[PDB]
């Protein structure tokens, strides 16, 4: 069954302190109604932890703490986390985005350094629901990859994410292996080679390894449904993420493997936002997304979640005065209460 | 006695491996020339390493085992180390630029976490001489820093650097406290407001607490020495990096506290490349500017040293192709080749 049936995502306890700022920024210019929206999302918007680096390990106890306490004042949550520290990572760039590199002993140090304490951490914590997120991008990156460097960084790639699908392997733990979003594996063409994909690194999990399904939009803007996707969708049969996740989920079912999907709605651009559908970094104009909800009108989505905390800037690019990757963007995050979906207020 | 008299400032193997991509792409081009220039640089040239984060204090281990090796060699090395990890670091643009921030127990996993190990590390290794610079910028935010989050954040930081003096007392171990660069601090009403925050830094480190004296021009692109600054310049009594280390010094001598300078030409800006003094993300055109010496021309420069790794990137700013700070970014580390010091062949 759906393990969100029933739950609470967790408030992502970092996120919600940051937002403060734009709840005072709001404040300041006596723009009531869109603090009052930035405090609905700090207190009642479940979003993911990122445990994007070895230090963040630490936000793993954090987030328990937070399930233990919201779970002690009477609700019923579940808490996702992103595991985001691959060797070469986001190989796509020419270099890791992370800490960690496959020419520095990498794979040894993901596995050892990273991945054994992450398990370790979600087992002690046997009283907690989790829903992990596994390392974003990464079969994107694999799937379509030309260059050398995401030519050399697969084969150990494919062995580290089976490894850590391989360790975390319990009751209470939902496993989410990340497939992009649909503009950039939902294409025709696409859809069977990230099947193929999945279905080597199920392979290099092991026999009994099971994952749950499928992440998409992580990071990204498109919107969950609608009938006048963008005109640069033409040709797609993935032109919004639920009919992406109906496509990935029939070539899926064809192999014998997991069909279910979360989708994230932290952030979803405006019509005209993007001339290209491959534009990532710090969209705009764009706007908070429906916030997470298991009513989803369609089977194969077992939720829509919040997955990246928007406001955190994707790096100095997209909408002027954005700060590096993952710093505070004030901005952005006042530009997505003012563009807001109907439920925040 | 200058630490660096007699001494060679250790090349960094981090930095030497990653020059090897801009070698190979010289030599694609039938250009023996600047390949040879950038071997020189990767055998011959001291840069400091970087101990950015509580990962990287690993790289203070691979730091004393090349300088072990060295000397087995027959040479007779200075380690250059960076100590940055200051709690809300650079806090002028809001939050912390690194892991740790004042609200998160900053202030004690600085000093336990990141202090603490790090000198366990250079005291066990009395055999290593090291020139240790202190919090790049550190005290440049705290003398013009006046938004709120500095001036929250100013007590801790003092009490923090002064912690981290505390712990590195040693005969082996040169303290080097980071004065940002002329163009910061330079000015007329800045140096006394300069000497005013090391002298209340050195007291929160105790009365025994020594340092050798500071550095400048960190990660910036100011000119040594020039009888033709920049029109930019105009107005300051610390137009060049020689002229400002004297006025530092004098500042200093006259409170009686340390007054030698150790002084960045890892990257130098050639005519016209910045319009504002300001200006410090991949500035170009820039070369690589004079290497390792303590032919300095200046009693209160110990050495003229390299600490930016010239060719990682500052951010996603400043020249096109720009990848986020710390990226190797080749084709900048190609113009610091083809613009490089005379020295450099």
């Amino acid at each position: 069954g759906n393990p969100f049936s029933g739950r609470t995502l967790l408030v992502n306890s970092d996120y919600s302190s940051k937002l403060d700022q734009t709840r005072q920024a709001f404040l300041s210019r006596g723009d009531q109604t869109n603090a009052a929206k930035v405090k609905y999302v700090q207190e009642k918007v479940g979003t993911f932890y990122w445990i994007s680096n070895i230090f963040l390990l630490r936000d793993i106890d954090v987030a328990i703490q937070n399930a233990r306490a919201a779970k002690a004042r009477g609700e019923n949550p579940i808490v996702g986390l992103v595991l985001y520290n691959l060797p070469d990572r986001d190989c796509s760039a020419g270099e890791s985005s992370g800490e960690l590199k496959l020419s520095q002993n990498g794979l040894n140090r993901y596995k050892n350094e990273y991945v054994n304490p992450f398990a370790q951490k979600l087992k002690a914590a046997s009283d907690v629901q989790f829903a992990v997120i596994l390392e974003p991008d990464a079969i994107g990156n694999m799937v379509t990859g030309t260059s050398a460097f995401c030519r050399n960084a697969r084969g150990p790639q494919q062995e580290a994410i089976g490894y850590a699908i391989s360790q975390l392997q319990a009751s209470h733990i939902h496993l989410y292996l990340d497939v992009a979003n649909g503009g950039w594996l939902g294409w025709a063409d696409k859809l069977e080679p990230t099947a193929q994909e999945v279905a080597t690194i199920l392979q290099k999990a092991g026999n009994n390894a099971k994952i749950r399904g499928f992440s998409s939009n992580v990071s990204n803007y498109n919107p969950y449904s609608t009938s006048n996707p963008p005109p640069y969708t033409s040709g797609s049969p993935s032109p919004d993420e639920s009919r992406y996740a109906t496509n990935i989920a029939n070539a899926m079912r064809q192999r014998g493997l997991p069909t279910q999907f979360i989708i994230d709605q932290s952030r979803v651009a405006l019509s005209g936002a993007r001339s290209e559908w491959g534009q990532w970094c710090n969209v705009n104009p764009a706007g908070f997304g429906q916030p997470f909800t298991t009513n989803t009108n369609n089977p194969n989505v077992d939720a829509i979640v919040w997955v990246k905390p928007g406001g955190e800037s994707d790096g100095q690019c997209g909408m002027g005065g954005a700060p590096a990757a993952g710093m505070w963007f004030d901005a952005y995050a006042q530009m997505l209460t003012q563009n807001a979906h109907d439920e925040i207020a």
